């Protein structure tokens, strides 16, 4: 209760750190615009030591935050009932940054707001600083940012829509610059209310892409994953994850020969039988897994191949015990 | 304005039917539990000639419109956000028949409820007729039926859970037994009021359904299809649905040789390029389709092969802009 | 500065058939296609031949009703419904439509209307350039029908509207430009008249329906080894001046005059036979009844 | 005639791991498996030795807490939640247990508390019979953990309840019966101490270690070719009787009495060896202290 002398100074304890409650969802009617408010998370930052490193991974992927009721990578509970309605508007909204290592740890975060959703998520030291809403903040103490709110309705993300720009309320982020050591610091929070408006029929929750060597993207759907897939003519089909959960997945290829998915020494592990079949022009396998994070080399399947030309998945978010032949 | 004499009597016109509006869902919050009316259609009638019948077929698939917010062959907007609650309860729920044929079409038809779920389907002409809860009826009158609420609460079906009785509110059905001709007659309306609780992350909207020669039914996910698939060892491999919509397919079988699957020549059209590669020891088809209804022979996909172990499809609900390489 | 226009014309007829769910009188349904825009000519006929005289455009309010047309004996039922943007996937069926936030049912013996509402912002017109075609719309409108029990034109559609126009551009005109060859399909450029359905290949195969009311000029060009001539007679469209024709070794070009009532049938409109083609091209403009080449 | 008691005990402790997000303490979840029912005797540890006297239950009030037990530099977050059906699947990442309804995080170094709601009606405790397990439940507890930075075990939970028993039947016992051969798994019978996690094949290898803690007494009967002596020492759990054993031809019996604390590591408890197997036995109760084979 009462710090050793001497008095009214500054004291640094060896930790801080708030203990939260999972508060229910709220819902509210009011002249036909549903309105619902509700906390959850998005990720624990880890840090790097001597590299600057922004959102846990160093491509760092343009967008993947875009805050958005459609976008499952930030809203865990919000998209699965954002896709009834096709207007939506944050009528308050803020990230809250809670610390959970000890005094010692080292380097100092910072994390930020932009108002638009293609500005190529700086890299320079000084370029982070300039933001005109963030926090630079050091990793043991808590720092929260508010993020303006307009009377603007948008839509909420059901086609393709390839200038994703004007239907979104700007873009999250957050980044370390120095430490330390490779351990987890702290997790985000967000709090938000919204509106919804215009009830719709369901739409779709599964993810289709495409890739050849050439035109990217050509995709559709959620973007559970974005152009991050590797294909030339080589060993190479390979695909990783960045948002967590557990999904659903069904592949198709096509060129010359092909080996069996070699998913074994990577990120994301197995949960069913993954039946696999084809090895001649074209192949098909489809399997069931779950994944955490996260950012490292030798990615999640590593299909090899001889000689390809396209390559186009399925991916759909699904529970536990939906796998084969268990 | 004015019938032509005599004065004081029965008139029969030559159609008579309301006209309708699409009314908005609405909500309200009320200690935790949100509330939502709502009124939506089900299916159109349609009668044979000389022959009892029950739901539009003649095998009548038992349940098909067990009363369940999760069930999509009934309710067409709701269990696409009533997958983000556990729990629910009927306020007060209504099944509206309005006609829309001539006066001159005969066959007298009937709607009823009953209180269980697997209660196998009445087939005699007076075992129809006394159920607690029914509207004997004409095929040019209006007719309503309320089915009574409780204060009980029930899952919202989100596993297997084979017992599926006690987490149901009963079951509706319809039958005709005269008649006339093969037309459209009306069309059943439904309006309700439901209540959710303790709201939850959004499960699936997917179905994995498996069939050998034995064992029917090892299933899950929302009975988008149900028990009824036909194959033993010959050409039998017979996939027919009876929920309208539009939907994403996935198959993989096992056995002896193969054939490609013919959709042609029956319910159900195409609407991308249905890849196939097999033909040796087992066999993967994707597709993706729309279909509506309907009761018919030479039934959806008549996949052939020649001797066959298992097979086990995937289905998902997705609208048009999903299909393959157009 | 902003004019301010009220009028009620004409979008297009039913067709209903025996026991299915139909969505804008297709199957397949072609997403879009009815995006509610000043342009868009597939669904207005007396409105976008001024909307090309403009650029921005505020509906201050807009209704859709449906008179009848068939017999009172006649089973159906006929919906309108609205989603607000344009390109959301069109239903599949008839359970999807009770959950429309703005539908309205009804016989198809009785008159329906419907409203949707407006916003106090402005647009664009021009939609040839913006993938997506979604902020410059104020929705997409559909209809659908679903019961029997015959293949009748069995009603029409009508809008009742009020636009604001603002900042006029020069008129280009309302002239379509169709390509078209054995492959790629197909290039259009201008308004929507018609259609990306135009069946050709090499054989006796140059075929051209419309699907739009309305009388027309139309020119086109062939292409490829031995072309006979047009036989207009015998499907939807009525001649009304004399049909020139010229050719038949290595091109033809041909001119005509005429109008469509749009219900179709089989056997459609002007089905050219040929000998072996390359390519086809359309040009097609609204005008009225005096402008025939006489005889 | 209803009986009432009020109690706070042990479930089980936590561990977390560098850097991922595990659902009690194991990947791939185990779906159930801590569903509250007074005959869960993997959750409670107290409680199932009277429900066993019982038939049916209700929880009138029940809340779960989390004392801490490491250092306050150590990283973390620890956090409770309660589904209220029994199979809904657990959840695989870190986003999804914010939309929890009753859920609580807080910092490994820190107390934490949630209540679950009750309700006033009558269950069943009886969970060797019914598919579905799912209306004889009262929920669903699970925690989860998503940091660094260490694999060391950072606190316990504790229940604190009060139930309404009525009814009573005989006691059965709480002893198990878990056989297992090389196939089928695993054909369990009593409560659930442990586990369908029990390696063997016919090398060198027959691995049983628990994860509850308490102290035990085990039967166990083996077969197939020579057996080996279990070497128990190395592993959780530590001797406290005689380890009596005879056999090494064709089978093998062998008792134990012991206690273990549950948290693991590495090399588990048992590990007989062994040649050639064919199928195993094993029977658990749960017995105190003074019960131990005296040398
Ligand atoms: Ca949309
Ligand atoms: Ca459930
Ligand atoms: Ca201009
Ligand atoms: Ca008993």
């Amino acid at each position: 209760n009462q710090i050793v002398g001497g008095i009214g100074a500054i004291a640094a304890p060896v930790s801080i750190t708030k203990r939260v409650r999972g508060m229910r969802p709220s819902f509210r009617q009011t002249k036909g615009k549903v309105h619902i408010v509700h906390r959850e998370l998005v990720t624990s930052v880890i840090n790097l030591v001597g590299n600057f490193r922004v959102n846990n991974n160093v491509s760092a992927q343009i967008g993947q935050f875009r805050i958005n009721p459609s976008n499952s990578s930030l809203f865990t509970w919000l998209p699965t009932i954002a896709s009834n309605f096709d207007s939506y508007r944050f009528t308050s909204i803020r990230f809250v940054y809670v610390p959970l290592c000890a005094t010692t740890e080292t380097g100092r975060v910072s994390l930020f707001w932009d108002k638009d959703s293609q500005d190529p998520l700086p890299v320079d030291r000084a370029a982070l600083s300039s933001y005109g809403h963030s926090n630079e903040g050091p990793p043991w103490a808590e720092t929260t940012l508010n993020v303006p709110t307009d009377g603007k309705q948008r839509f909420v993300t059901d086609s393709n829509t390839t200038d994703r720009k004007l239907v979104d309320l700007g873009q999250f982020a957050f980044a370390t610059y120095a430490g330390g050591s490779n351990n987890q610091i702290g997790d985000i929070y967000v709090e938000y209310g919204v509106e919804f408006s215009e009830a719709q029929p369901a739409g779709g929750l599964t993810q289709y892409i495409t890739k050849s060597v050439g035109a990217t993207a050509s995709t559709t759907g959620p973007s559970y994953v974005v152009d991050a897939n590797i294909n030339v003519n080589a060993t190479t089909a390979n695909v990783e994850f960045f948002s967590p959960g557990t999904f659903l997945i069904t592949a198709v290829v096509y060129g010359s020969t092909i080996a069996s998915p070699s998913m074994a020494g990577g990120n994301g592990t197995l949960i069913g039988d993954l039946p696999v079949v084809g090895g001649s022009n074209a192949s098909i396998w489809t399997c069931v897994f779950s994944t955490t994070g996260v950012s490292t080399s030798v990615p999640t399947f590593t299909q090899a191949g001889t000689g390809l030309t396209r390559v186009q998945y399925t991916i759909t978010r699904v529970n536990s015990q939906t796998a084969y032949q268990v």
